[PDB]
């Protein structure tokens, strides 16, 4: 065939390879991968406001989504919403001393598994895609 | 770290459009995927143990994925010849009339998502792909 459909259909297993593998290490600690993801997220952005829309920005996600994930990790007594300074209006997100204790342990994680899902590729393989796929998600 | 954060956005978009044409069609993004691969592969007989491994989808995975697609009359299996234990998987002449406007949809999203790419950016891209997939 002319076209070669390997970027797509190697995107998507990809992909879904990275998240079953989170899901897999965060059903160890009561948590989705994607929940797992935002821990991982707030952990590293503790110096400065993390709004929602920080987070929706930073993930890609709908207003719509992240409202309903917030919820169920709040619920889960993971974070909580607290007055920011910089949005005199809007609320920021925190981590409760529950998700402190994880935090060690998912951030190790989280420099072993990209570690290890990047391990064989050479640092400027691991530079051009990522340049690639931030013009690619941009553009959709 | 930012590459997986930016892998999963790509590829839920691309699942996310993909979707949105194929219910056009009364199909699911996924259920378009294999009869766009099926039709490029007439060539040749595919097991549902090749279908497995082309998408790196678990058995249990493609077998609901086929039944659905059989209950919805877009394929259908008969006895292989290259493994008379097992069926291959043929496209109905249901499906044979999306051919034309899956193949063209899966090229012409391809050539969006490289806009501005070089065929070997292309090809460097795909083989960064598969050298993850084994890591
Ligand atoms: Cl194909
Ligand atoms: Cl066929």
């Amino acid at each position: 065939n002319a076209m070669s459909r390997d970027l797509g259909r190697l995107l998507k297993i990809a992909s879904n390879q990275m998240s079953t593998r989170f899901d897999i290490f965060a059903k160890k600690y009561d948590l989705t991968g994607t929940q797992m993801t935002i821990i991982d997220y707030l952990s590293r952005n503790k110096n400065k406001e993390v709004l929602q829309r920080d987070l929706e920005s930073e993930f890609s996600i709908k207003s719509s989504t992240a409202t309903v994930l917030l919820q169920r990790m709040e619920i889960k007594k993971l974070l909580y919403r607290k007055v920011s300074g910089k949005d005199s209006r809007q609320k920021c997100l925190k981590l409760t001393k529950k998700a402190n204790k994880l935090e060690t342990i998912i951030l190790s994680y989280m420099d072993s598994d990209q570690s290890q899902m990047t391990s064989g590729l050479n640092k400027e393989e691991v530079v051009f895609l990522e340049k690639i796929l931030k013009r690619m998600i941009e553009s959709d």
